[PDB]
């Protein structure tokens, strides 16, 4: 009677001010490797002297355990939000998650939680019998236990196939951490950021800052200056490629198969040049030099036979990089995009190029021949039979659609994973995995204090992690609901494998009731368990 | 139509979450050098497709504008709390003031406000007409105008007279900001949050670094050294002024008129000497040296003659100083207190020594002649008529007395004033001036996240002002309440110059209804404002 | 042009300020249950009319009440604690008067309505309540709202609890100018008399056998009431018309329980209640000792006869309930005891009630049946009592369940919860319709003085009003009482579901701790959430 201590759904979002359903306990199954999750709540309902009292957790097998911060929202929603949005005014919303280091603290008067991952590489296939225990560390009493039985399948756990990519930004880094471009210590920095990048986020294509990305910026400003291809002064180009090499042998060493290069020309229209200085720091591209300049044609004449060799002997062919022209393009910019193409289409030969885009106009017009489409305007493209395709969602996907909003359910997040698979895309790209600043760059913000960029953006859509005081990115709690979404893929991938496609189609269908749609999934999201649990049946009652 | 915009209390709290209610205007008397200070929500009402709409302010007369920003609150109050707390779980306060620079966005589905003040030190007396206005930027339509009448006496605002201090953490400036101590940049930091504390905190006292402050540490830890007396190598001990005397001449141009002196002790047991090292970098004193150590002794024997004399000349003598001896000692920590004190009381003969107390008995003993008093234990040291008397509150003091908590209301932080002059408290402490850290320091904390110190002390306790990005302090709603809280206690001192106490004190009790206690002050605020009126029309038709 | 909302059923919306709206989500009840909301209204257009007319409908039945501005010279006894919300003489929002045309919106004031939809008669589902308000002038709509609602298959069970405000016959005569006891009196009794019942969910009423001796100053007479007359003379005859009377409206109003008035004098138990016969002589009174063995043998004869005549009418001895005299102290415990002993021997075998605050007289045996206050109910509780009542009056002012038109609804409603989670049987309150000065020494006028002459906080002496037409005016009290009694009911509703062991930790886990009388949470959203959930697992448990 004393405390209040619980496993939820971890699809559950814990605010301090509510008691949220608790699990029921039921037998667990995971393919070798797979990790099982669980999240455990937490209040002390004895009403003393002290604000909280000190429990000791205990596990029968090795976890990894997080305590879930609140952090604030000034904006939670952008306006007409629809009925899937928990909440709507500012607040304090679930999502950072800081490692598990000495006692919990649980506090009377409010609810917290832990997120719980047990590993299952080192199990031996067979039954197990997972103790959670809580012990008050100041009398010894145990006022927790909680015993889950957990099946570890002979079948391993596959990885999933889905290229990814969430936008990098250097300038964040060097901006909060108070490090010039390139110290040592940012390289260190930038090391930390790429591991997660690749390990915990699961992303297999990254962002590399050629030069600064032309991207959040407002019309004339100007972000911290990341160039990785240098340029001596002086009008017949010479390179210095020094730091690219470094990024590179960075980027092999933490796991990534492709770079994705920054586009070509500014945002919304494609008018300007990227902000390309020489060593001694004169501007040579920018605002002031339209994307039609012929001294930018002859800056790329120059440069994309050098950089295609040094990505080369880095590890990096042509099948293994994406390049880009210019992001977000619609109607009103069509022949923007056109005429910054016409000067650089005959330079890019062969090159895998991309560009996120809504209208399936510049698709049939040929002017955007692989399209990232957002998630809620996918119809045309896969009634045109678009291969490959990929999506992403942002700020702007408000409406039915899935996205990582502090205000939305963890349901909407991981609902992608299953939608990936039943229409067939074949990557997923997101702006924000670490944008610290206001909208269109005007100044750096503090994460911690600030999650909807300066009052502009839904909290929860310009980053996916934090940054550690030791230079180490912390985990959110949207990524690892992104991680469960992805999970789910690679199940559906991995029993694809043993049966039908036409099998796993069917089976996702009558799981859901319907087919589900990118603007249209179950209102309910216990399906999504209900899939998972028989594909991984499946998968375990065919194995050796 | 479209907006909803409205002047409030001063003492609201206008959260994001809530109309407030509005100021019926009525007009305003100033003595004359007294800001005007309004409030001013805003919200619009119009469900278009963008989330704000800019607007622009104008006013009649010179105004300094802020937003009040809102920030988050882990632990908003401590166990059992009364029912004066507005909130009690975990959300968002309005907090934080930024200059506002620009136009200001109104949001829908969500409330803001601005605080204003109208500076009245270069108006001639008269009547004055302050129109406020806010034009929609989109449509150059104005969509707000009120206008407050505004009386200037001729009768001059005469400053609070009353010792203040407000615990300065140098350690906070230097981690937060990420400068060593002590480099160019953390001095002109350092010099910024001086001019702030004594033109905008009201403070006349200062906390000196002369080594790192034995306090809030946990046993056996150590906050980043700022120690301004610099200690060379070897045992006949020389000393090296330098860092001293920079830290006076920035406190002097600021126009602090007393310094105060960290604790010779360790806090609460007193059992231990502050962590001191020598500029090699190796440890003299800490907690690996007794407070009965003959060595410590010798130290202060040598430091005491020569650190008065240098303070001096930097326009500091002995009775513009205080010194402490060490910080909360209880029943249980009695001989502890008496052990330090008796290997140093000899040295410390017509210095001015001052210790933070609730327990009475200490006075009882002459163990504390010259105690400062938790402000929920007043009433035994008011009856044995102590005097001087100062007073203090921290996180401990949560029931039935002032106090600046995010959850209380902004009354329980303004009638401090006229509680210090009804019962002649003649100063006023608090340890948390920037307090960036975890309880006990166990490290640094982000003060804009986490308001706080890692869920230990109720939101609002551990610091005054936060550190604005220019390196400049941004200022809080709290302090902006307390110098109300100041302005009364200066008007009614004013007033008793004029009029004897006897007078001032039976218009404040009749004005109650009530003689006002520190654990026993009226429910509503409103008569805080007739007495402030009351006080001033009296003062202003004598000139 | 005009400023409309829908605020919280627990807001007490002054005329003078703006209270906080109501965010809409959809509202779940059982079958039976009805969803009450509030509504608030002003016209901020200030045209040269003092008010513009507006039509309501609403898209299923409602009922609709404005509620009053009541006026209150002493809103609160000495020493209010914080949860006052004002405390100085003004208006309250309470009374409540059937909405019969349309709504009046005024320029610089604020005014409520008080709104219930029945449901007894939806069948399950979800519908879609759309609430308007029509300008009269203009034919335009100037308010438009939907509130969703699912009414459960599951049924609204009653609360499970005995509750008597005490009846004043007396008020009734004196007010509308009708001896004891004229055809129209009667009429006006009976439409009391079901008010009491169905609309403040009484199942037992005070019955006047006798003058009540209660409420009157020693040596002083309220009028007689005495239902039970006696011809003149010593061998004892009795007339049983207007008992007859009395009862039969009682048992068609719905009453299961009747309750016996005192034995004996307030405060002392010294003397009798002022009896007479049908010449007009009066055989006791303040002038009879209790001790008498006349007023022994007056019992002897009565109450055999009596409980005759009442089991005639359909009240048994299971069905009745008995009084000696309240309150035994230290002080009155002595003549207490020469009193009960002087009848307890007659009343073996009857339900004996009194109020008791000392628990040393219910383990003496000197009180079986206490009635506790609900400030004094812990060592009761220690002693796990049974069947425990409780009561609050004028006396509980400080951190206990109340009334008070200056108290939070939230300290009205909360009752309920607390008295299932304590296993309270019953709940008492004195004052059902008293509407005379203090000790009944002249009749007020209950529309303008609501204190009893500046004797009690305003809200403790009536719960109803008395109409023109002789019916029953309802008051927010009422309404925010039945809200605490329909918590009540759903706990009930869900221990029979569950256990109680599942109820109290529910209760306890919504709350964040063990609600207490002296100690219940700071906020009133816990009990919403607490109803949300109960109702959900019975809706969910329905086949």
């Amino acid at each position: 009677m004393d405390y209040q201590i619980d496993l939820v759904d971890p699809l559950t979002k814990v605010f301090a001010d509510e008691v949220p359903d608790a699990w029921v306990v039921a037998t667990q199954m995971v393919l070798q490797g797979e990790p099982l999750v669980l999240q455990l709540a937490y209040q002390r309902l004895r009403d003393d002297d002290a604000s909280f009292s000190e429990l000791t957790l205990a596990t029968s097998l090795s976890a990894q355990c997080f305590e879930i911060n609140q952090v604030p929202s000034q904006l939670p929603t952008w306006p007409h939000p629809d009925a899937r949005y928990l909440r709507t005014t500012p607040g304090l919303f679930p999502d950072l998650l800081t490692p598990l280091t000495g006692p919990v603290r649980a506090y009377h008067g409010q609810v917290r939680a832990l997120w719980l991952k047990i590993p299952t590489e080192s199990l031996t296939p067979g039954s197990y019998e997972l103790t959670i225990t809580l012990t008050e560390t100041a009398s010894g009493q145990v006022v927790f236990s909680q015993t889950v039985p957990l099946t570890v399948a002979a079948a391993v756990a596959q990885p999933p196939r889905l290229h990814h990519t969430e936008w990098f930004s250097v300038d964040c880094l060097a901006d909060y951490y108070h490090e010039a471009p390139y110290t040592p210590r940012l390289w260190a920095i930038i090391g930390n950021f790429m591991v997660f990048a690749h390990d915990e986020a699961l992303m297999d294509t990254l962002l590399t800052p050629i030069f600064t990305p032309p991207l959040d910026t407002a019309v004339g400003a100007t972000r911290t200056n990341v160039q990785l291809v240098q340029i001596l002064p002086g009008t017949p180009y010479r390179f210095d490629w020094s730091r690219l090499r470094k990024w590179c042998q960075l980027a092999q060493q933490s796991g990534f198969a492709y770079l994705e290069m920054p586009p070509l020309f500014t945002q919304w229209g494609a008018q300007a040049t990227p902000t390309i200085t020489d060593t001694a720091g004169t501007a040579l591209f920018g605002w002031h030099v339209p994307s039609t300049a012929p001294a930018y044609r002859a800056f790329l004449q120059a440069l994309l036979p050098q950089l295609l060799a040094v990505l080369a002997e880095e590890g990096y062919d042509r099948d293994h990089l994406f390049f880009h022209l210019a992001d977000e393009p619609n109607a009103s910019t069509e022949d923007g995009y056109r005429a910054a193409r016409a000067q650089v289409a005959d330079l890019l030969d062969g090159l895998q190029v991309i560009d996120a885009l809504s209208d399936v106009r510049f698709y049939e017009n040929g002017l955007v021949p692989h399209p990232v489409v957002a998630d809620d305007a996918l119809a045309p493209f896969l009634a045109a039979d678009a291969a490959p395709l990929w999506t992403y969602y942002c700020c702007a996907q408000t409406t039915a659609v899935p996205n990582r909003f502090f205000a939305l359910r963890s349901y909407d997040n991981r609902v992608l994973g299953v939608l990936l698979y039943r229409h067939q895309i074949q990557g997923f790209l997101h702006w924000g995995f670490n944008f610290y600043n206001a909208q269109l760059s005007t100044r750096p913000i503090d994460p911690f204090a600030v999650t909807d960029a300066g009052g502009a953006f839904p909290s929860g859509d310009p980053f996916l992690v934090y940054p550690g005081a030791d230079g180490q990115p912390l985990n959110s709690l949207r990524n690892e609901v992104q991680r469960l979404g992805f999970g789910d893929l690679a199940v559906l991938q991995q029993l694809e494998a043993l049966k039908g496609r036409p099998f796993v189609e069917r089976l996702i269908d009558v799981t859901a009731g319907m087919v589900p749609q990118f603007d249209d999934y179950p209102p309910d999201a216990g399906w999504l368990t209900r899939l998972h649990e028989k594909a991984v049946a499946t998968l375990a009652a065919a194995a050796p």
